[PDB]
């Protein structure tokens, strides 16, 4: 820095964020000839650019001056319209909630941050969680309860467990977060018993549910679930859906569905983070949907990812020791590997590398890091004769790991 | 409400977020049929849609997965670098900053809140000032010292007393926001000298400047200014550009320039709030500035303003009755009124939109809100035939106001 100790000026905030070493070195790997499994983007090869490059003709023909205006906070009318109507038909949420645009879920999470978490208010998220979401809510500094998952989601008997436990201690729960559909990063999905148990609490301990669902309709196998907010008969819930695996992240699109007393506050705070989100791909995204283009082309998404799903599936079996497992995805976009304790899959990874592959150790998804023998991969985007050849590289990693 | 006193789940920052009713009143005469001079907008006339239309064409030829796919929080390689360039040669900006591109400066003016301000810390402002601005900063729960402007921008000598009497009681200020170039509300510059006295200032006392510069490019008249940013030989100065303007607001793309070691804690900021900038409005930005149609189309834009504010000084000299007093803005979008003082332009406000026109009152623009004489006008998005008129009808309005 030219201004020496920069650090002089920074915000008690600002002077404990700091780069993750992972984050860093997987950048480095991105770009180097190793198979990476650690990523968590979705192949360009399903944006689907004819239909993009139509909307933008007729964007530039009908609606100029709409989408390169400013737009209000709470987000272009049309397509907030369409939405609703579509989350209402397929998957019967309920008209009564009210609807804001984001500039991504990555911001609502920050809004939801804002506007609920006072410092040390008690966040229920699952374990794993989605990183993100952790890094979004601890600018407010909450503390975390994790209740962990198995092959069937959060286990929401825990969570009853923990909650009689703070409630004894005089202590209550505000938010509970859960990614309950192939999830980001385990891949496994709440059942639907769980869902109304969920809720159940959530009138009982009088808490919020956060339902984050970017990855629904990339269903490849298996029945749709009901969402939470489907069940939601007493709007504890706020929907959190994206623009970013079905149609492309680089619109920055995503909406916030829920009550509209809490609607209004997200609002309010939006308006002074960004004023409003970018009318521009609002309007691509409102076409993209009310123009049929979803419908028509989230089959062809499914049709992309599920052989990749498949082959990396087909390898794990294959290649993998005794003792290592992992989930069986019905959808989304990664599988979550357990490594016969107690490796350390961070300490893993510089072994990983050194064979040309890499993934994202499990660590960083835990709020209190306290499991060490975990990780993510990701079959999206990289290819299936290089999801064999990695998972191959992985699994002989994982043998000489478990050597002296 | 459907959970009833939803206020009892919302932070302690949320409770104070309130609505503004005269922003609301404001967006209902938006609509109507009344002759508003309040707007802040832009005029989609100066958009330049062919050359929209052109880039979009040439971006799902050549750039598509990269406008589509996530970018990095630090902003889309290629833009970072033209904009560097144009600043460079166009402004002398050294090349020694670094720059990340924003979600609109409204988000620059957020980041700037979380990096630097903790409760308490305080901010130098204008008065007026941008409201936006306010907006940002109040949820860092900062203390104001509000600097009157004249005719040639900021008093920085009442700066100078105000930092000596600060630090007479102990005390420092940590940031001056200025919008030095045809303010936002004001439309008056910060002459040269001052802008160099507010560096050796800012050496002197150890603070970081802000420099908002939206409208620098909208000149209609005079020889351009020296950026602050290009008198800044200490990296004190971070100096936040935007699109808005020059380009068209619903891109929602702007850039932050300065120290490296600010930069780096602003990108870490901002991962967790939006994770990046929408990458399809940067490669639109990118071709606009690299293809030269930025510099092409700055005449333009200058061509289509300066008549209507040609209008709207000519009809103020001509209808206004004595006392009242205007700036002479030399560019950007508004003109700023004062009230032989006793009027109250906040209670004026009803009065003038019965004879049919509106303004902003004055008043949200001061940090202490204690400045009731005053009013924005805006001469963008309103035409020559109602410029006149609307101050007519103001003219009037205030006529009658003074009859006691
Ligand atoms: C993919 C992902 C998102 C996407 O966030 P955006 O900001 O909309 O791109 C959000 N939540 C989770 C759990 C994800 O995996
Ligand atoms: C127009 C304006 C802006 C624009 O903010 P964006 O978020 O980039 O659209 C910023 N600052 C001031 C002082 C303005 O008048
Ligand atoms: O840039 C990234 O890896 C984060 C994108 C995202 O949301 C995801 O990985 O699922
Ligand atoms: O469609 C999906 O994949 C998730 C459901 C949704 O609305 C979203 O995209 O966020
Ligand atoms: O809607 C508005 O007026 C706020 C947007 C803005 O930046 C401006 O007005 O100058
Ligand atoms: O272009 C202007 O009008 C101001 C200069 C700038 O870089 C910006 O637009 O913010």
């Amino acid at each position: 820095s030219m201004l020496g100790d920069v650090e002089r000026f920074f915000s008690k905030k600002a002077l404990e964020m700091r780069a993750s070493e992972v984050r860093e070195l997987l950048k480095l790997v991105e770009t180097s000839d190793i198979i990476s499994l650690a990523g968590g983007l979705p192949n360009p090869k399903t944006f689907p650019k004819e239909i993009i490059r139509d909307i933008l003709v007729e964007i530039m023909e009908k609606y100029a001056d709409k989408a390169l205006q400013y737009g209000t906070t709470k987000g272009f009318t049309p397509l907030r319209e369409t939405l609703m109507k579509w989350l209402g038909k397929r998957y019967g949420i309920s008209q009564d909630n009210d609807i804001m645009i984001t500039s991504g879920s990555q911001q609502a999470l920050d809004l939801i941050g804002r506007v609920f978490l006072n410092p040390g208010d008690i966040v229920v998220v699952e374990a794993p969680t989605y990183l993100a979401a952790l890094q979004a809510f601890n600018f407010y500094e909450p503390q975390y309860i994790q209740i962990p998952l198995d092959d069937e989601g959060m286990k929401v008997e825990i969570l009853e467990e923990k909650l009689k436990e703070l409630k004894s201690q005089g202590k209550k729960v505000k938010v509970v977060y859960t990614v309950p559909t192939f999830q980001n990063p385990a891949g496994v999905t709440m059942n639907e018993d769980r869902r109304k148990y969920l809720l159940e609490l959530a009138s009982e301990y009088d808490f919020i549910v956060v339902e984050d669902d970017p990855y629904g309709e990339l269903r490849y196998s298996g029945n749709p679930e009901k969402k939470i907010k489907a069940l939601d008969n007493e709007g504890r819930v706020i929907y959190l859906g994206t623009f970013s695996k079905i149609l492309a992240p680089g619109f920055r699109i995503g909406w916030m569905v829920g009550d509209p007393g809490i609607i209004r506050k997200m609002e309010i705070a939006k308006q002074s983070t960004d004023l409003c989100t970018n009318v521009f791909g609002q309007v691509v995204a409102w076409r993209y949907v009310d123009g049929g283009y979803l419908e028509k082309h989230i089959p062809e998404i499914r049709k992309f990812y599920k052989p990749r799903r498949d082959a990396m599936l087909e390898a794990l079996e294959e290649f993998m020791p005794e003792g290592v497992k992992w989930t069986k995805p019905e959808g989304g976009m990664f599988i979550w590997v357990t490594l016969p304790d107690g490796i350390d899959s961070k300490k893993m990874l510089e072994r990983a590398i050194k064979k040309g592959v890499a993934y994202v150790p499990g660590e960083a998804f835990y709020a209190h890091r306290d499991v060490k023998n975990t990780m993510r991969l990701n079959f999206t985007y990289v290819d299936e004769d290089k999801i064999m050849e990695g998972i191959k590289r992985l699994a002989e990693t994982i043998k000489e790991e478990l050597k002296a």
